[PDB]
């Protein structure tokens, strides 16, 4: 159902504390390596008064290297899709609820994402835009009620030092009945490569990799 | 700026389980009794796959009975108005967040509400209707950065007896430099007196009072 | 049962961010009154280096005024006693864990307590001592598993002026069946009337009322 | 002049929803490569009510394998030591506290284990011990205000399927000024091996290395 290679177009609708906004992007990527990159730019609400990596995690687990021992729950779920929603719990009381339908058109993923976030103070460093990156993370994957479930707990890190925590909760919906799978981890580095002086322009990658944690193949041979 | 009578208007855009509804609204009520009615009707989204309890609260701290000596930080912010941000943590992992921008326009409240609920299993109460009611409940208003915050942790009753926890976590932005207050006390209770089959239309009543805690004169 | 004045006799044993102390108490109290006070002397581990307001709401649900229309959990399970266990999350990261054994010998009420918090950071307002007093409460009970529950969220004014906030998590059990309440409230007031500059002498008070909230 | 292979000694004393208990326990590993093995006893409040599963994990990071290229914040405490703190949250409430001062006597780790866990309902997985085992995991390790914290979130697999989850927080405090490192992770491993019915005994292993991510 699924090239090696395949196109992203999205589009982000949402607030932060009461200000709304709107994104739209278009990127690449390959699902069988877990590494895609997208070109995203304010359509709406711009310049936007908050720090940028509070979207860069919204903006599909597909563009993740599923070894064949794991089962692969979004690969499975097309051509039909599936859609997840989240609620990344940061450390200073800023909540961030998002939500994301994909589809699935030729070569192309479609996403259908709403955001909104609330309670960020006028002192945090991200009403302020004072993160510089999110550092790489670990997922954890898990089956509840049918359903698969993604945990992660992360953090940005801030100039001068330090790192800003984030709870991550995400729930994984496909569109039709698939196969589960057992506890995993999912391995994540996202990174903005390059943008503009107000975030107008943004560019956008991200690497992921699918394991089952401490066990190797590597037998010198 | 505030007469005893005031009258209420309001839309709300909002999706629950990333399913979008809508939800407009009008009423009338008395802010220095803490008391307000309200009339809601559906307008997208209808019938609603969730229990309608969790937008009772979102739909104005006004409609609070305040006494002297304690500092009203929400008639003081009108003319003008004031925004607010909420977010609502249930005990099962379903949070929502939610936004209302206020106005006034002559005898008026306009409100802009925005309302977003994820992670509410299929299970739950939430999305199988197995609520009751809002208990009542008490809210602690504090200042932080500026800024009248209030917290309140309150539940829902359901059908087979039970309490569902939520922790609501507000933050009150007056757009008029006002005077703050000092901690103080907000006590709720909150009523749907009548509603329809699929909840397509609703009657909504709130009563609220301010104190300081514990604190009858026979004089 | 329980007559309008009796006294309490306690030890409290714990430890905070890994370091042991130890405190005994005696004190008295009106059960129909809601109204208790105590003086608590450290024993052991003194000088505390942290805040002692962290341990005071834990040293007896017993002193809260309650209305015929509520059920009183407390001196409902009377001679025979309960137990509670509770957990205090701060807004900083630091837990406090707490168990209290409520017995009665004739007229006097007897705590065996277990104290225990951690992650407790040095700049923090527990570390550097920056707390003045609790701010009043609204306790939210109810029953949940069988077993009486009672929440409350509340706050530590600081010296600077601010606010800290704390979640509270009890679990009230009584030692024999009780007939149970419904949802309802109760309104705290503690405050440390009367101490010393190392806090190896407290007096505490605390005044509650149990109600049903706003009609 | 720390040994490829050294000796564990331990003693932990706590209590789980106000019931006290005490485990002893004698063990080896080898802290350059991750691997550790222990042998458990239950010396009071034995046959333990709750589930085992909730105390291994309280039973150093100085098992773990550091690549040159991360700081090793543990091996450089020594023989000094160090101690740690820990909160570990339970998505159904229940909360354990624990301490770890962690000592060096010739080729022996010596450990003075508190620990106090609350607010574990009746029905629950831990009262009724249904679990089986923690998954593998990966710990975040991070600098915050001149100390080493330690975040991970996991959760336990049930005896007929399904996850119970934990936050665990821990704060990592050498007593010697060492090198603080940057952002980096550890994944973990634990097997209770060994043990009997009532768990008396348990035998227990954990593996670990230290890693920076993925590129």
């Amino acid at each position: 159902v699924i090239k090696p290679d395949m196109k992203i177009k999205l589009r982000m609708e949402g607030a932060v504390n009461g200000h709304p906004f709107a994104i739209e992007g278009v990127g690449l990527g390959k699902p069988f390596e877990g590494k895609q990159s997208m070109d995203l730019k304010v359509k709406e609400g711009g310049p936007l008064p908050f720090a940028y990596d509070i979207l860069t995690t919204v903006f599909n687990r597909v563009f993740a290297k599923y070894p064949e021992n794991i089962v692969d729950y979004f690969k499975q779920s097309f051509p039909e899709g599936y859609s997840w929603e989240r609620s990344m719990n940061y450390e200073d009381g800023g909540i961030c609820n998002a939500t994301n339908d994909i589809t699935l058109d030729g070569d192309c993923y479609i996403y259908e994402i709403r955001f909104d976030g609330v309670n960020f103070p006028a002192n945090g460093p991200v009403m302020q835009k004072r993160t510089v990156k999110w550092e790489p993370s670990t997922e954890k994957l898990y089956v509840r009620d049918g359903v698969l479930k993604g945990d992660v707990n992360t953090a940005l890190s801030l100039e001068g030092g330090g790192h800003y925590r984030c709870d991550f909760k995400t729930t994984y919906k496909a569109k039709k009945v698939v196969q589960l799978p057992d506890y995993h981890f999912v391995d994540h580095h996202i990174e903005i490569k390059s943008h503009d002086k107000d975030y107008s322009n943004v560019n956008l990658h991200e690497h992921a990799e699918a394991h089952s944690g401490l066990p190797a193949m590597d037998e010198l041979y």
